[PDB]
């Protein structure tokens, strides 16, 4: 299992230690700035505090930190390896809050395992965190701990999945229920092993409005019901049904209604799901194999409503799915607890989401989203732009409602508008690209077949099912790299080679290349010498004639070595005269996209607004909605340079043949990115917001800029240098792209391969 | 360009840094042949003939300028050590459309700028977006320029 | 054929670059008496052993010029004008006869880059031979100035 086991292993922890990095968030670059932080300046943001603690979240962290404090006892799925032995996925947990939902998480572990001093331990670290994200306790001290801790603190008191997954889980059956247009008053239940994040589940279950009498708990021994064992179980022997002989789970189901289980490995069987009443509601939630083999029942019977917890399938509960938008409803409403009632109205919402998602700037071409409401749409998708702005304001609508809180909400306007200003900023269009590429690879040149980096790539390639390589090299040298490095890749089986030399083709190629070539300059022996000693034409004739669908050039030479060659085989677009290349960038203020930071060194107000316009349509169709910012020294008309007037004509050009595209200039880097500058230039600017492409007037500032910004301010890599108008899918890459870059790149090329490759 | 190399590095001096200076253009240590790029290159040739002891390279790439393992990788015999704290561009529009995305994006606080170098008198002119903090630190660099024979 | 002559004739000790087994059997159907090593000598424009040096050189040349250390290792094994250059500037050769493939820039470029020009010469010109009815005539310049100026 190397290619996870060895893969997960090689931790991103190599520049600096530990995901998180406790960092001043505020400048301190000046003795001014070092004082007002820690000399007599720093003194009166403490005193103020003190003098009312009501300063606590305002002044410091506290507001939006969490701390998922911790013994180590059951670490997500590992169990009691330790609270400072549990910092990997510990730190693995903390790192899906902020980088969702922006929750400060400080991974303090308390080393204190007794159930009775751990919360002693814990209340005392209560000043520190404005709201505990308690996680890794374990079963059955976890219901035990919580409900000790949860009477002590004033600030928001929020287990993990114990409270956790049942917002999600109850709105999941709140939606089930209206897809088999049924009631939850006579609805009946099956639950098995009652473990730490299952038998706390039913609980809420209940407070919808349903009758303790129709859940049936069970666990490994047997069924958990009133008569069952001498000495009831606690918790349990509510919902306890009377003793009827019922000693064996095939038989306790006498058509129930929900499978609502939180537990291990199989305990629902095919004749089990029969024996179910008409239109069963199977919601096996097991992680490491699913209790009833969806396909398997689904081809037993028709009309399923089987959930579970994974992401390989529709209705996937993550924590994600609230839990950082719970505490970005719990901690952001300054709540002193959490209420069933914050756990109830935030199931009203991602049940709501379900059967009221659309818009939202569906991506144009690649991700194949398809989602709509039904048998196998009952919660939304782990991920989604709106998870929060849905998600978040029900459970701070609920801590007004429950009378809890602090801090209330004002106008809900402004804070679903910064809500929304802060989704903007955290896009990931690359999972649709990739998820759309798996489930329809194509054939994909790599050239550079002998280069590590692209061997590397194949081999995550072939891993992930993206595309089907074609390597251009030496069969013999391909080979002997390939072991050397250690890649699990075979000639044939995992990628196809093509032989710059001794191709069976070669005749068919360098005369198609003459024919192409033979009044540009090229003889046929230059043609012959060119398919023997030139990979990207061999590559680029191999896309054109159609063996192939796409190529990945230019982790070799120089840009224009290979883009010459992918312009003379391919050409332009159709109703398109130039071609630019789009580098993408992760700013603070979310996903940036310089145009033509390769292609044209001084273009023109057309070939400008031909930029402009093709960027604008790559970014839509990355899902993300255009907001374009053409850029110069002057801002607004200050100076009459022959580049400003270039890109006001341009910006003319583009407001003729785009009216609907939002874009305005030109105008200064920080007007276009910060809106607060923007506003005081030009109130009227038609741009809102903060710009995400770039149109720079040369190449020369479009690419110092963005190398400046990819080493200085920049996140991870996603695409670029994406490269648009030319006729078929082709991305020149640079001699020092990455794996992670050659792969992202690999996956936009199959998904433009899926959409008419010419 | 050199004119300017050369008062950068003298100011850059005055601070108390080290200059380490890098020239900047589209094109790697003559990738390209755009006057601009040959410009550069004569602009280096000019400071390594007025100052020797200067520590500067080029013309090389944004990044191979900040971070050192690319620019060993490229030149593995540069005169440049480490990061690049002084960067001269090609032209005007290079410069101020960086340094105004760099400002905004990845910057912690405002020290200084701009400078205005070769001018006879101590005198700073500012923009009209400087902040309270900009005009202090700049008020308070001209009277410490103004303290070193103000001419 | 050339090679063939030259070794009739004694005029040089060629130096042959390509891959041996090409020229071996080209030379067979061709009906030549030229064998490796008896009459010239070939270097393998891949596994040559000197290929460390060569590529070190041709960078140290052209590290400033847009050519990094891998386009010089690509270089060294994809173009045999620059292994013959550098084969001549090093040493191990007197002279090379180039051209006969591609552009005339193509190599004349590499030329230029490795040898440089003259001492007290700024440029370089082609002249070309006819024999016209008034005799032996010579053109300047057939080849390498576009357009020169007065002092070219
Ligand atoms: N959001 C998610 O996707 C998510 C989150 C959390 C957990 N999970 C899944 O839930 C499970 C454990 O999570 P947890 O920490 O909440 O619970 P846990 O504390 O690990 O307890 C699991 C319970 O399952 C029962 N069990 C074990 N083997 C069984 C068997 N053969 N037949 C019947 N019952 C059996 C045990 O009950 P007894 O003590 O009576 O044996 C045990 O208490 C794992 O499968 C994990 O992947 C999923
Ligand atoms: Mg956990």
């Amino acid at each position: 299992d190397d290619q996870l086991k060895q893969s997960a292993l090689d931790f991103h922890e190599f520049p600096v230690p530990g995901k998180i990095q406790v960092s001043p968030t505020k400048p301190l670059a000046t003795q001014r700035d070092l004082a007002l932080a820690y000399s007599p300046g720093v003194a009166a943001p403490c005193l103020e505090i003190e003098k009312d603690p009501l300063k606590a979240y305002k002044y410091t962290a506290r507001g939006n930190l969490v701390a998922v404090i911790s013994n180590g006892t059951a670490v997500l799925g590992l169990g009691n390896i330790g609270a400072l032995a549990g910092k990997p996925v510990m730190e693995g947990k903390g790192v899906l809050f902020k980088k969702f939902a922006g929750i400060d998480v400080f991974d303090i572990e308390v080393d204190e395992l007794d159930p009775d001093k751990f919360i002693e331990v814990v209340a005392a670290l209560e000043p520190t965190f404005g709201g505990i994200n308690l996680e890794d306790i374990k079963a059955p001290e976890c219901f035990y701990i919580e409900q000790k801790l949860r009477e002590r603190m004033n600030i928001p008191v929020f287990h993990d999945d114990q409270h956790g997954t049942a917002i999600i889980s109850t709105a999941a059956i709140l939606n089930g229920l209206r897809v088999v247009e049924k009631n939850i008053s006579d609805v009946r239940m099956v639950v098995s092993g009652a473990g730490a994040a299952a038998i706390a589940c039913m609980n809420l279950l209940v407070a919808l409005g349903l009758q303790k009498h129709n859940i049936v708990v069970c666990d490994s021994k047997g069924v958990i019901y009133q008569g069952r064992e001498p000495n009831m179980a606690e918790t349990k022997a509510a919902y306890a049904v009377v003793d009827d002989g019922k000693r064996t789970l095939d038989d306790v189901i006498e058509g129930a209604d929900i499978f609502l289980g939180c537990s291990g490995p199989k305990v629902l069987t095919q004749e089990m799901v029969k024996k179910m009443a008409r239109a069963p509601m199977i919601l096996a939630l097991a992680n490491p194999e699913p209790e009833i083999l969806p396909p398997l029942a689904k081809e037993v019977r028709p009309d399923a409503i089987i959930c579970t917890g994974r992401s390989d399938y529709p209705n996937q509960v993550n924590n994600v799915l609230c839990f950082p938008f719970i505490f970005r409803g719990a901690l952001d409403v300054g709540a002193t607890a959490i209420n069933e009632e914050m756990k109830l109205a935030a199931v009203r919402a991602i049940a709501e989401l379900a059967h009221a998602e659309q818009s939202e700037v569906v991506a144009s071409a690649y991700g194949d989203q398809d989602l709509s409401f039904g048998p196998e749409y009952i919660i939304p998708k782990p991920f989604d732009p709106r998870l929060i702005v849905k998600i978040a304001p029900a459970v701070a609508k609920a801590a007004m409602e429950s009378g809890v809180a602090t801090r209330p909400i004002a106008d809900f306007d402004v804070y679903i508008d910064k809500l929304t200003e802060f989704v903007y900023k955290t896009n990931l269009f690359m999972k649709p690209i990739f998820s759309q590429a798996r489930k329809a690879p194509k054939r994909v040149v790599l050239p550079e077949g002998e280069e590590a980096r692209v061997l590397h790539a194949t081999q995550e390639l072939v891993t992930l099912g993206l595309a089907k390589p074609i390597l251009i090299g030496r069969p013999n040298v391909i080979e002997m790299r390939i072991q050397k490095l250690g890649l699990q890749i075979k000639a044939g089986v995992d990628f196809e080679i093509v032989n710059n030399e001794s191709d069976p083709r070669f005749k068919e190629y360098w005369t198609e290349y003459f024919q192409i070539m033979k009044r540009r300059g090229v003889t046929q022996e230059q043609a012959q010498r060119a398919l023997i000693s030139n990979p990207t034409v061999i590559g680029a004739i191999m896309v054109q004639r159609g063996e192939a669908d796409a190529m990945i050039c230019g982790t070799v030479g120089d840009y224009h070595e290979h883009f010459s060659v992918v312009k003379n085989v391919f050409g332009y677009r159709d109703g398109v005269h130039t071609a630019g290349a789009m580098n993408a960038l992760l700013l603070p203020s979310g996903n940036t996209f310089i145009a033509d930071t390769y292609v044209n060194d001084e273009p023109d107000a057309e070939e400008l607004a031909e930029i402009t316009l093709m960027a604008a349509e790559t970014v839509r169709r990355f899902g993300i909605e255009p907001r374009v910012a053409l850029l110069s020294h002057s801002n607004f008309g200050s100076s009459d340079c022959p580049s400003s007037s270039k890109m006001r004509q341009a910006l003319e050009l583009v407001r003729e043949r785009a009216p609907e595209l939002m874009i305005d200039g030109e105008m200064h880097g920080d007007a276009a990115l910060v809106e607060a500058i923007r506003n005081d230039r030009m109130p009227d600017s038609s741009l809102k917001g903060s710009a995400n492409i770039l149109v720079m007037p040369n190449m020369e500032a479009a690419r110092i800029s963005y190398n400046l910004l990819r080493v200085s301010s920049s996140e991870g890599v996603t695409v670029g240098p994406v490269l648009m108008g030319v006729a078929k899918p082709v991305h020149v890459l640079t001699p020092i792209a990455s794996v992670r870059r050659i792969v992202n790149m690999v996956a936009l090329a199959v998904v433009e391969a899926q959409t008419q490759p010419l």
